[PDB]
C-alpha cells in the first residue's frame, strides 16, 4: 500500500504541524509537534524539537534562554546572533548556510540587519529537564510575555537590586513594547553590527556530490566540534527541476530534513505501520515542510521545480550513504555476481548489466 | 500564581518523603521518593535516588552492596568508609566535606569511629537494572534481613563451601544481631581504623564566591576524573543568617540540594504546571529537606538563619553561573545598552544605572 | 519462595520464547522476545533483541541489512560473513567462538562453506530507529519477502535505471527462489570463499579461570574496539559434567548468557517480583535457551552434563567477578574478622575456618 500526505507519519506539513508560539508584524516564532507521538518507528527523535523562526528587516528577537542546546542554521538572509555570558559577550554575523550551536541557558538575541532581505532559521532543539520539551524564559518585559524577573517577591527584588520595588517596577516592568520581535532604527542596527567554537558555514566547501543537475553539502562530526558534540551532521543540496536523487539509505544516521524553497516529491520504502513485508510512504513537499527519514530506510527524492534542501543527520558519526543505482556508491554493484545470479531470478551477468546501464550518480534525470 | 510548600513540586520534605528502610537505636536508613513521579520538568532525574543516613557514634553498617553507582558525601562527623574487591581491600577515613564514588557492586561497610558525634551522610544513587531503583544485598544474617548466601540451595551451599548444610546454617545463619547497623567496642573500632580514585573533599580549596555574609565552595568534573564519569559536580555554601544568594541560574546543570543545617526561604521562578507564562515557586526549607532546580530556571535562596547546603549537579560539564543581579557574573550586565533599552520600558541608561546599582556579588544583605 | 520454569522472569526456553521470522529446509531465523515486557528488573535490557540463525551446510543467506548494530558470535560451525559497503567489499571466514561487529545498514550476507557441519549464530541487536525492534531489509525477491526496490514507483525505478519497467521488473523482480536461505553448488561457494576491524575470536586466548573441571574465556573491551563501542565484553565457558561454577556476582555488567550445547541447572538470588527481603530464581536450561543474569544478582551455574555457554555482558566496562567461596576472587574473604565476627553469628575465627575450607576455586565439584 501507499501511504501518502494525510496518512503517511513522515510527512509533516508546515501549516497543520507547527504550533506558532509568537507572531506580530516582524516576525513569527513557531515549534514543530512532537515526531514520536505520530509512530514508534520515530521513537529516537523524542529528544529532538524543531523550531521556526522568520524575522523582517531591520528587527531584533529581544533577549531570552531556553533550557536546550540549540543547533541553529540560517536557511535565508542574514543575522548577527550575540551571545552574552557571565563574563563576557560575543557576536558573528552569519550568511545563510551559516550554522552555530548555542549552548543550553545562554542568553542571546538576534537581529536582521538587513534591510529588506527576510531572514528564515532552522532550530534543532534538545531540551534538558525534559526529553520533549523547552522552555524559553525571556528578559524582556512586554504585552506579550512576561520578564521572569518578575517571578521574584519584593523583598528579594529590593535586596537584589538595592532600591524600592516601586523604582524597580518603573524601570524593568510596567513606554514597553508589545512583543519578543521590536523592529529598530537602522541607526541603532548599525550600532550592533560593528562588533559581528564560532559560526561555521556548510556550503564553504567542495561539495560531497555535483553534476549538472545537482550539487550536494555536507559537514560532518569528525570535522567539527560543536558537530561532534551533538553527534550530528548539516547537509545541504540543491538540484534543478526535473532532477532525481537515486534511491539511496544512510547507514545509521536519522535524517530530519526541511525544504527551503522549492517543491519535490518524496518515495520511502520503510515498515509497515513485526514481519518483513515493506510498505511505501509518498508525499508532495513544499516550502518549511519537514519530512523525516529513519535510519536505513531506502528514499528517493524528485525536484519538480528548482530546490535546496536542509537536513540534519541525527546519530551521524560514521555513518554512510547506499545508493542503489548509478555509478557512484552503489552498493548494489559491489556484490560479487554469483550472489546476484542467486539474489535476483534473472542471471548475475543480465542483473549486473541491467546495473551497469546508467552511468550516472546521485544527481540523474527523470 | 505562588505554588507553596504542599503543592509545590520541587520542595521535598524531610519527613514526609522519604521512605525508611531501616531504623534501631544506632541509626536509620531512609530513601527519598522518584522525582519524575511528581512532575514531568524533573524527568530527566528519574535515573537517580536521594538516600539518607544517620549512625550513631561507635557503630557499624554491616557488609552489603547495592546495584547502583553511589556519590558518597559526608554531611556532618567522620567515617570510616572500607570497599573490599575480589582481590583486595581498600579504606579511608573521611572527614566531613569528604567524598567518593562507590562503584555499582563493590561490597563495603561504614563504621562511626568517632566516641560522641554522630554521623551524616547524603547519597546519590544510579541504578543499573532498572533506572529508578536500586537493590541492596546484604551479606550478613540478622533479625532485620536474611543474607544472601541464604538464597542458594543445600546442595550448593554444600558444594560450594564443603561441609554439612547444618555446619554452614550454624556457622552463617541463624548469638546474630537484630540489625544492620551495630555497635561495637571502642578496642573493635580502634582495630579498623589503623589502615584508614580516592576520597576528595570539596571544602579544600579557594572557594569560588566569598565574602562577609557566605563562601560558596564547587567542585568541578573537569578537574576529577570519579566526577567525570558521573558528569556531575560537588557543591557546598554557608552563609550567614540574614543574606541573599542574588537570583541566578545554571546553564545546564539540573542542581539536587539538600539542607545540612540551618533554615532558609527558597524562591524559584519556572514553568506553570506549552506556553511562555512563568509562575512562581516557593518553600521554606529545613534541616535535611532536598530541593530541586531545574536547569535555567531562576532562584533565589534567602538564609533565615546560618546554614549550609549540599548540592549535586547533575549534567554538569560546562555549567555556567548567570546572576541577574550584582557585580559578578551577571549577564543582565553584559547585554549593550542599545538592546535593554528595547528590552525594558526605561531608557537604556536608566536599566543600566539601575542595574549597576548594588555593588555586592552573589551574598549579598536582606 | 523459589521462582521456577514457567514463573521465573529471567529464563528465556527456546520453543516459545523464540519468534521464527522465517523457515525452510536449509535454516531458520527467530527473534528472542523482548526482555523488558516480562520484568522492570531487565528494564534496561529493552534496548536489546537476541536472534538465531541456523544454516545448513552449502548454503547462504541472501544480501540484506537491518537498522541495528549487530555483535555476531558463531555458536557451532563456520561461516564466510560478507560486509559490503559503496566504496568496497570485505569478506572473512568465522570459526566457531569467532565473532565481529556488524554496522548498522552495512549490507552483508553469509554463507555455510562447509559441507556437512552445520551453522549456528548467536547476534545480539541493537535497534536505531526504535529501542525495541529492528527491520530486516531483503534486496532479493521471493516467494517469501519481497525486494525492497519493489517499493520504489514506476517513474522511479525507471529514471534511476534507465530502461522501461517491464525490462526491471524480469530482471529484478517476479526463476527466482522460495527463500532468503538457498543451497549453492560446491563449485559456487569455493567461488566466494577465495575471498575469505576485522573478526577476532575470545577462545583464543589464555583462559581467565581454568582447572580439571572447566576453563573460563573472556574478551574485555578494554582490549578490543568494536567490544568498546558497544561497551560489552564476550565470554565463553565450558564445564565437565558434575561441575560447580561457585556462586558470584558481577560488579555492574548485565549477563545475556546462551546455551550452546550440554545441559544446566541455575540458581539465581535477586529481587522479589521496594524491601530488602530476597528471594530465589532456578530453572533448568537447556541448548539453545537463555538466561539473563542481573547485575549484582548471586548466581550459581551447576553443569548437569558437558556444556558450554557463551555470554554477553551489557554495561561491562570495568566490570568484576566477585566469588562468594573458594579461593580466587572470593571477597567474603577479603572481610577483616572483627567485621565477619559481628556480620555473621559465629565466632570471626569459625567463619573464616569455614571460608578457607574449599581450597579450590571457581569450577569445583558436586
Amino acid at each position: 500500500s501507499v501511504s501518502r500526505g494525510k496518512n503517511n507519519p513522515f510527512y509533516f506539513n508546515s501549516d497543520r504541524w507547527f504550533h506558532t508560539l509568537f507572531r506580530n508584524q516582524f516576525g513569527h516564532l513557531r515549534v514543530l509537534q512532537r515526531f514520536d507521538q505520530r509512530s514508534k518507528q520515530m521513537q529516537n527523535l523524542e529528544n529532538y524539537r524543531v523550531v521556526e523562526f522568520n524575522s523582517k528587516p531591520n528587527t531584533l528577537l529581544l533577549p531570552h534562554h531556553a533550557d536546550a542546546d540549540f543547533l541553529l542554521v540560517v536557511l535565508n538572509g542574514r543575522a548577527v546572533l550575540t551571545l552574552v555570558n557571565p563574563d563576557g559577550r560575543d557576536s558573528n554575523i552569519l550568511e545563510q548556510g551559516h550554522a552555530q550551536k548555542i549552548p543550553a541557558g545562554t542568553t542571546f538575541f538576534l537581529v536582521n540587519p538587513d534591510d529588506e532581505e527576510n531572514l528564515r532559521i532552522i532550530k534543532l532543539a534538545v531540551p534538558v529537564n525534559n526529553p520533549h520539551r523547552f522552555q524559553d524564559f525571556f528578559l524582556s518585559s512586554t504585552e506579550a510575555q512576561q520578564s521572569y524577573l518578575q517571578g521574584f517577591s519584593k523583598n528579594i527584588l529590593e535586596a537584589s537590586f538595592d532600591s524600592d520595588i516601586k523604582e524597580i517596577s518603573r524601570v524593568l516592568f510596567g513606554s514597553q513594547q508589545e512583543g519578543v520581535i521590536v523592529e529598530l532604527k537602522r541607526e541603532q542596527i548599525r550600532e550592533l553590527t560593528k562588533h559581528a567554537d564560532q559560526p561555521f558555514n556548510l556550503r564553504n566547501q567542495k561539495p560531497i556530490y555535483s553534476n549538472k543537475l545537482g550539487r550536494w553539502f555536507e559537514i560532518t562530526p569528525e570535522k567539527n566540534p560543536q558537530l561532534r558534540d551533538l553527534d550530528m551532521f548539516i547537509r545541504s543540496v540543491d538540484m534543478k527541476e526535473g532532477s532525481l536523487l537515486l534511491p539511496h539509505y544512510n547507514s545509521k544516521a536519522i535524517v530530519i530534513l526541511v525544504i527551503n524553497e522549492g517543491k519535490a516529491n518524496i518515495e520511502l520504502v520503510g515498515q509497515r505501520e513485526e514481519s518483513w513485508e515493506v510498505q511505501r510512504y509518498r508525499a508532495e513537499l513544499s516550502e518549511d515542510d519537514v519530512f523525516i527519514i529513519p535510519a536505513t530506510y531506502p528514499v528517493a527524492i524528485n525536484a519538480t521545480s528548482n530546490l535546496n534542501f536542509f537536513a540534519f543527520g541525527i546519530n551521524a558519526e560514521n555513518n554512510q550513504r547506499n545508493f542503489l543505482a548509478g555509478e557512484k556508491d552503489n552498493v548494489i554493484s559491489e556484490i560479487p555476481t554469483e550472489v546476484l545470479d542467486v539474489t535476483f531470478p534473472a542471471s548475475g551477468e543480465k542483473v549486473q548489466k541491467l546495473i551497469k546501464k546508467q552511468s550516472e550518480s546521485q544527481f540523474v534525470d527523470a
